[PDB]
């Protein structure tokens, strides 16, 4: 079977707070002695449609912030601002604190997401970032401050903490620095994203999927130069496809023996025609939110 | 715009160990001092055919049971056999042991799968239980033990430990009490399910869904009596709803004001009369893997 597939995320909620200031309330993320969360907690309704964080920051102390692990309460000692983050030195260190780094993801690559309210864990499950920096999240009010990671063997790498939605339904948000992914910042507006793409790599890794798991009424006998699938792929606004990919994809296509370039040329025929009606893997669209090492972790 | 989510896994990686007998290692659920874990592991290749778990369990003493918590052996001081699961007791009640109960779930529940491996957890992710009562898996060797649960404030209920794989490639397994959902049993033999049907009282969770969102075009002006439906729907290979089914629809009947019945007649439409090329939440499919309490937990909460 193949299904899409959070990381277990124990070591991500153990580290899951509350954050309040004012009227406002989300989650913050405690590592050591440090807890980090957006920096939007520190606005009123009124200084959300422009406001000046240095300034709005400069105006607080370590006493406006209340932080709270379950039912105790965490002394803040210091607080500094990077980027979009808010970073709150506390008295306590967190002894659950899992071995970890912040690392900034690359667009196409999948994360999972513990989706978090009032400090406490919700639910957990997969995202990718988007070529346009957005990403297809469940996110409601209060969920700000959950994070993205993922885990290679023991170590947490946290990519993402969540900041807002946009009009359309899609999420933004920053990396661990502070910084967004995609135009967006952090002011209570209606923002639009660039025109997003589909992660061609991906959907070629789903399809090596489909044929794994027995589905293969969408190949061909015909095969496609590199350059001539990526003209259609272009056209059809999927990212192109790069000699890395190609790479990349080669243990799939080994172990089901289909060249690369011809899953290429039935992904073009999939574009060209559609799929007639028809499912794959139990989608009627072309799934492009799993990576080939996502796919090779389950075959 | 929904995902399937699952819950927070943490509470049950605290609870997984390995159980081996032999070169035999499944996954064990350890809570208080029993290790929970599939019978099938006191077998070798040579038993699977069709295995005499009482003759087997006979030969066994409590050392000849590694359990094992990461590289930490868990002493076993009682073994013992429910249905189709060991009972290990072991010396150590476990500190991690969450709030939790043992639930038998219905066709259409969902639940996460925390998929394991030598008592490591790899992956959390949401299942439905067929109306055939397999599940659509991801499951490799040595997955079995692994366990499916809910979560509930704090209280965990686990309803469900994996023991295999069918010709189909689909899945199946017992809850917490050794008792198989289905009719399927622990032998290396081809086994089938029924045919499977489509999850009626989800697909009306889903056009609920649709309405909260604004997505109301297949709303009509009539209603049907539940035998009604249920006939019809019988003949598209819709489940039949049960009581228990319109009860668990009330929350979304009354935060859309939309009876039960209605909606029923709506979906009638739709079988009876198809789509017509128009899209519900975005699709011409209408999805049966979201239970009432999942909409709720997406759209409100
Ligand atoms: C933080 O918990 C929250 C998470 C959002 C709320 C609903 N779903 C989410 O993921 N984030 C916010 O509320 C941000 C806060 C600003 C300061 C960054 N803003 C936001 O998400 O607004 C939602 C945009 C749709 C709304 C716009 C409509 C037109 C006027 C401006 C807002």
């Amino acid at each position: 079977g193949f299904r899409k597939m959070a990381f277990p995320s124990g070591k991500v909620e153990g580290c899951m707070v509350q954050v309040t200031c004012g009227t406002t309330t989300l989650n913050g993320l405690w590592l050591d002695d440090v807890v980090y969360c957006p920096r939007h907690v520190i606005c009123t309704s009124e200084d959300m449609l422009n406001p000046n964080y240095e300034d709005l920051l400069i105006r607080k102390s370590n006493h406006n912030f209340l932080v709270q692990a379950g039912n105790v309460q965490l002394r803040v000692i210091g607080h500094s601002m990077q980027n979009c983050v808010l970073k709150l030195k506390v008295d306590t260190a967190n002894p659950k604190t899992p071995k970890y780094k912040f690392v900034r993801i690359q667009p196409g690559q999948t994360f999972s997401v513990l989706a978090c309210y009032n400090g406490s864990p919700s639910g957990v499950y997969q995202c990718a970032m988007r070529p346009n920096f957005t990403i297809k999240g469940s996110f409601l009010n209060g969920s700000c401050g959950s994070v993205g990671f993922n885990i290679d063997y023991d170590c947490v790498s946290f990519c993402y903490m969540h900041h807002m939605e946009l009009p359309t339904g899609v999420h933004a948000g920053t990396d661990l620095e502070g910084n967004f992914y995609g135009p967006f910042v952090d002011r209570q507006t209606a923002q639009a994203a660039g025109t997003d793409t589909t992660i061609t790599v991906n959907v070629l890794a789903w399809l090596y999927a489909a044929v794994i798991n027995g589905d293969r009424w969408f190949l061909n006998r015909f095969t496609t130069t590199l350059n001539d699938f990526n003209l259609v792929a272009m056209k059809y606004n999927y990212e192109p496809l790069t000699q890395d990919h190609v790479d990349i994809l080669g243990p799939l296509s080994a172990q089901t023996g289909i060249a690369v370039l011809d899953m290429c040329a039935s992904l073009k025929e999939l574009l060209q025609n559609g799929m007639n009606g028809r499912t794959i893997l139990g989608s009627a669209l072309l799934e492009d939110e799993f990576t080939p090492f996502d796919v090779v972790r389950q075959c």
